[PDB]
C-alpha cells in the first residue's frame, strides 16, 4: 500500500508544490485548504487523473478558537477515512501580515497568526500522534531571528513553531515519529507585493540573486520524509540561498 | 521624580524579588498578581512602609481571551494612574505545566500557557509603547528553550514565542528609545509542589555550584538590563543558568 | 563526464561511507588519508573494481604548519590531475581527543585539533575555489558544538570555527555558484577505543531509537547536500543526531 | 587587598576602556599591548597617578607559534609578580582584516587571526586556571552569524572564541571560575575606515543609529566580573543596539 500525507494550505504556491512532489514520490495526499476551494479541487483532479483515488480535499479554518482542536482532529481523520493511514504531516498553512506594535481586532490577529503558524500545527501534531516511516515537517522561517519590521505576531508564531518542532521531535521519538522543519528565506513572494519590492529582496540573496521556487522548498521536505533522513529529527533545514547570513 | 515599573506575577518567588530589587534601586512599582492577593498586598505594605506611596497592586488574569487586550491596557494604565509614568515593564507572570501530545480542555491549556508566556507580554508591550529617561522592557525567558523538558510543548512554545517578541519588539521599538531584553533562568526556585529528590536531580546537573539560582540572582540581571550600564543593550537575552544549558544529555 | 569529489580522511568510518556513497551516486573520488594507507588503498581497489579509473588515494597530514597551505593545495590538485575537475569537497578528516584546561605539547595539540577541524578545511576551501555544474562543499560539524564534552576545548573550538567557515564561505563563494553546507552528527560511530559501556551510555541518551547513526545515515545527508535537490541550500548545517542535541542534562 | 585583572590589547579603544573601568571599580590591572608601547605606558601612568602601584604594562605578540604558550604563561605570570594574584582575565586583543578566499602569506594570516582571537585566549585561559570572584571575559562578535564578506579567518577565530567561552565555562565551573562573553555589534570603528563607511554601519543600528562607545562595551564586562553575575557563566551578552537582529 502507498503511504499517505496531509499537507495543510495545499491549494497554492509552496503547499501545492509539496503536495504534488509528495504525490510524484508515491504518496496519496489530503489537500487541505481554507478559502481556495477551486484551486484545491483543481489539484485533486490533476493528481487523481494521474493515479485514481490518490487525492482528496479537506476544508478547515486553522484560526485559533474553541473548535480548532476538533477541526484539526478532523483533518487527520479525513486522511484515515480516505486512505486508511496517515504517514506524513506537513504543516504549511500560514496567515501572514503586519501587526504593528504602535480592520481586524488584535484578538483576531492573534487568533489567525498564532493559530495558523503554531496552535494548529500543535493540535495537528497531537492528532497525528494519537491516531497511530512516520514524520512531520513544519514550514519555518530562515528569517525568524532577523524578522521583518512590525511582524511580531507572525514572528511569534514562527518562533513557536521552532519550539514545537523541537519539543515534538523529542516527545514523539519513542513513537518513531520524526519531527523536522524546512525554513524558506525568500521563496515565492506575496502575490500582492509590487515587483520593485520583490526585486529588493531578490538582490539580497547571495546564491543567484533570486527567490527559491516552490519546488526547491518541496525538495527539502521530500528529503526529510524519505529514508535518507531516518536519523534526522528536530532539525530545521534552511533553504534560503544564504539570506539569513547577510548582515544589515 | 522616581521612575515606575510594572512587574507581572510579582506576589511571590522571582517576580517578588524583581519588584523588591527594582524598589531598592529607587523604582515605584506596580505589583501585578492573579490569585495571590494576600501575598501581593503584603509586599505592597512592606514596600510602602519603606517609602510611602511607592507600591500598588493590580489584579488581572493573563489567560488569552478577547478581553486580554483590555486587561493588559489596564495594567499599564494602573501604573500611569498611580505614578504618572511607566518606565519599565517586566514580563514575569507565567503558567507552567505539562501538556503531553499523547482536567483542563486543550483550548484552556493553550489559552493559559500561550496567553501568559507570549500574548499577554505582547499586548502589554503594545500598551507600554503606545502610552509613551531610560525606557526598557525585560521578558523572563528560558535558558532551556532549546532543550525543553519532556511533554512541555505548549509552555515551550510560549517561551519560544517570547524569544521572538523580545527580538521583534527590540527592533520595532528602538526608534522610540525603548530597549527590549530578556533574562533566561535555567533552574531557579523550583516549583513548590516538586519533591525534594526531583529538585536535587536538577541541582546536580548545574555546573556552577550544583544549586539553583536564588530569585535575587535572577533579579540582579533584570536590574542590570534596566540600568544605565545597559543603554546600548537591546534584543539581548542573558542566560542566568550556572551553565546548565551547556550540559549535554 | 562524471563529476569528481575529494573526501578527506576517507579510509575508514564516516569518511569511507561518504566516499562510497558519492561513488555509488556516480562521482569519481579522491580518497584522502593520513595514517591509514592500507585501508585507503583497499577502498580505492574496491571502488575501481566496480568502475575502472574512478578512485585515487592522496596522502597528507592536515596538522597546522607553514606547509599546510601547500599540502591542501596538493590535495585539490590531485583531484584535477586524476579526474580533470573537482566538483565536490567533503571536509571530514578530524583529530579528536581531550585537551584539559587544568604526552603531546599544547603546541602540537593546537596544531592537530585546530588544523584538522578548521584550518585545513579553510585552506582546502581556498584551493577548491581558486581552481574553478553543481559545485558544493560539505563540512562535517558537530550537533553537540553548544553542549560540548568536558575537557574538549580545542576540539570544540575547531568545530565552532568550522561553523564559522561554513557560513563565511557560503556567503563569499555564492557568487561563484559554490554552495557551502554542513552535516552535524550527534553520536555516530563511536571511537574504536571507547569501552562498550560508555558507548551504551551515549546510546541511551538518543531519543530516536536509542542508537548511534550508521556512517551511511551521515553520508545520506551529504549526498542530499551535494545533489540537485539542494541547489538553493547554502550555509545550512543539517543535524543528523536522532534528537540528541535537544536533550537537557 | 584589591583584586587584579589582565586585559589583553589594553593600550587603545575598547581594551583601554575596559582596563580603566576595571581600575575605577578597584582592580589593579596589567595592561597588555603588542605595538602600542607609548599608549600602554601612558595609561599605566594615568592609572598609577590615580592610585600608586596599581598598573603595569606587559608586552607580548599573541600570533600563533610554538612560543605562544610560553608567552601566554608569562602574561599571567606578570600579573602574579606585580599583584600577587590574578582574579580576572579579559580576552580583548584581536587582529582584524579581510582574508578573501579568492602581502602576508596565508600561514601568517591564519597565525595572526586565529592566534589572537582564539588560541591566545585558549592558552591564557589554561594559565589563568592552572595558577589558581574569579571570572574570564572574552570579547566576541554579535555579528558572528552574519559575518562581513571575505572575513573568513577572523570569523573563524570569533566562532572559535564562542566555543572556548562555553567549553571553559563548563570545565572551569568546578573551580569557581566563570567564563562569559561580551559581543559588540558595531563599536569604535577602525581608525582607517572612512567616515561615510562608518555612517553606513551607524544607520544600520536600530537603537540610536550610532556605534557603542568603548565605555558601553566596558559596562557589560564590569557587570560580568561583578557579584551581580555570580551565577552567570557561559553567557554571551550582545551589546549591539539591535544590529544582529536587522535583516539584509
Ligand atoms: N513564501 C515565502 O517567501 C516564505 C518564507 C518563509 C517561510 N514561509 C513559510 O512557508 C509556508 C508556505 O508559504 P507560502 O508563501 O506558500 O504561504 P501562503 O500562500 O501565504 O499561505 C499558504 C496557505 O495557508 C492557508 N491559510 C492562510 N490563513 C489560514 C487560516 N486562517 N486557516 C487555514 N488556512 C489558512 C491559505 O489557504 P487558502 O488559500 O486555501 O485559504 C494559504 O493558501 C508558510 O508556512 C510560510 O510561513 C514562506
Ligand atoms: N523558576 C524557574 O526555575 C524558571 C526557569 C526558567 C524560566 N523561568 C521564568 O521566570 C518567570 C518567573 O518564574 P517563577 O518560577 O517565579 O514563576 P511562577 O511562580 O511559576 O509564576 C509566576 C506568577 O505567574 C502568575 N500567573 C500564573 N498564571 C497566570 C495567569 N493565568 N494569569 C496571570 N498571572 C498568572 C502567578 O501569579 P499569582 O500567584 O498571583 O496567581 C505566579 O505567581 C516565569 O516567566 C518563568 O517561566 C523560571
Ligand atoms: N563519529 C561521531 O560520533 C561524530 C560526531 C560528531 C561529529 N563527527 C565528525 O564527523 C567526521 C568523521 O567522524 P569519524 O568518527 O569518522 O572521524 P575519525 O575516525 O575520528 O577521523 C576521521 C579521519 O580523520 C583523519 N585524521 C585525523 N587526524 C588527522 C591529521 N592530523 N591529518 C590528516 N588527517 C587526520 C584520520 O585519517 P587516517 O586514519 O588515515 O590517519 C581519520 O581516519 C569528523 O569530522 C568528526 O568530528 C563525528
Ligand atoms: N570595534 C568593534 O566594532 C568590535 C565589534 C565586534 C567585536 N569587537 C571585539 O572587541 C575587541 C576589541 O575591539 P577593538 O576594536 O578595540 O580592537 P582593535 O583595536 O582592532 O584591537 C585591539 C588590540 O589588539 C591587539 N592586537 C592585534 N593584533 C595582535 C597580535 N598579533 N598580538 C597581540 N596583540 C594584538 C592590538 O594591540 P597593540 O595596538 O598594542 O599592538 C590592538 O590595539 C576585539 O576582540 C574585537 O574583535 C570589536
Ligand atoms: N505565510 C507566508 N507568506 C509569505 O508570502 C511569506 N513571505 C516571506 C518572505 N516574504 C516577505 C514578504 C513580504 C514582506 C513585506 O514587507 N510584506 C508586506 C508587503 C509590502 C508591500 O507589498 O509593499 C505585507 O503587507 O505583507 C516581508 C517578507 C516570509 N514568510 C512568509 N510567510
Ligand atoms: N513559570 C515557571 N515556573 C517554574 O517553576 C519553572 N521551572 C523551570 C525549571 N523547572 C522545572 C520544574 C519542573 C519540571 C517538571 O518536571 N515539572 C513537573 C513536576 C514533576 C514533579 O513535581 O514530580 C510538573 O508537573 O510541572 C521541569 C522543569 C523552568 N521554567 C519554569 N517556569
Ligand atoms: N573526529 C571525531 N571522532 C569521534 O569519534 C567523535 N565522536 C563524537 C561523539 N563521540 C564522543 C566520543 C567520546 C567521548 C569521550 O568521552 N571520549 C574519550 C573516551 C573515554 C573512554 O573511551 O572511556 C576520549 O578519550 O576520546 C565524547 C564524545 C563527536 N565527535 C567526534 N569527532
Ligand atoms: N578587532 C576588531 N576590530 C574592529 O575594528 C572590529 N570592527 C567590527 C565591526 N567593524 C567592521 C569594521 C570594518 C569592516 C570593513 O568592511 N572593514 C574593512 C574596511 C573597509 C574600509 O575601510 O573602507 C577593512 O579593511 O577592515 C567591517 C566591520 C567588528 N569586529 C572588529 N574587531
Amino acid at each position: 500500500e502507498a503511504p499517505a500525507a496531509v499537507v495543510t494550505g495545499a491549494a497554492k504556491r509552496i503547499g501545492r508544490a509539496i503536495a504534488v512532489k509528495l504525490h510524484q514520490t508515491g504518496y496519496r495526499v489530503v489537500i487541505h485548504y481554507h478559502n481556495s476551494a477551486e484551486a484545491a479541487v483543481s489539484l485533486a483532479d490533476e493528481l487523481n487523473k494521474e493515479r485514481s483515488n490518490t487525492a482528496v480535499v479537506c476544508q478547515a479554518d486553522l484560526t485559533n478558537s474553541n473548535v480548532l482542536p476538533a477541526s484539526c482532529e478532523e483533518i487527520i481523520n479525513s486522511c484515515f477515512r480516505a486512505f486508511g493511514r496517515c504517514d506524513v504531516l506537513v504543516n504549511n498553512a500560514s496567515a501572514f501580515y503586519p501587526t504593528p506594535l504602535v480592520g481586524k481586532t488584535v484578538e483576531t490577529q492573534v487568533a489567525e497568526l498564532i493559530g495558523t503558524n503554531a496552535i494548529a500545527p500543535f493540535l495537528l501534531t497531537m492528532s497525528f500522534a494519537q491516531r497511530q516511516n512516520l514524520s512531520i515537517v513544519n514550514l519555518c522561517d530562515a528569517m525568524v531571528d532577523q524578522p521583518c519590521m512590525a511582524f511580531s505576531l507572525y514572528n511569534m508564531g514562527k518562533h513557536a513553531l521552532v519550539g514545537l518542532t523541537q519539543s515534538a521531535a523529542l516527545e514523539l521519538a519513542p513513537y518513531g515519529i520524526r519531527v523536522n522543519g524546512v525554513a524558506p528565506g525568500v521563496s515565492l513572494l506575496p502575490v500582492a507585493m509590487g515587483e520593485e519590492e520583490k526585486d529588493k529582496w531578490r538582490r539580497k540573496v547571495p546564491l543567484g540573486r533570486r527567490e527559491a521556487s516552490a519546488e526547491q522548498i518541496a525538495d527539502a521536505v521530500i528529503f526529510l520524509v524519505s529514508g535518507s533522513a531516518q536519523y534526522i529529527t528536530g532539525s530545521i533545514i534552511k533553504v534560503d540561498g544564504g539570506l539569513s547570513l547577510v548582515h544589515a
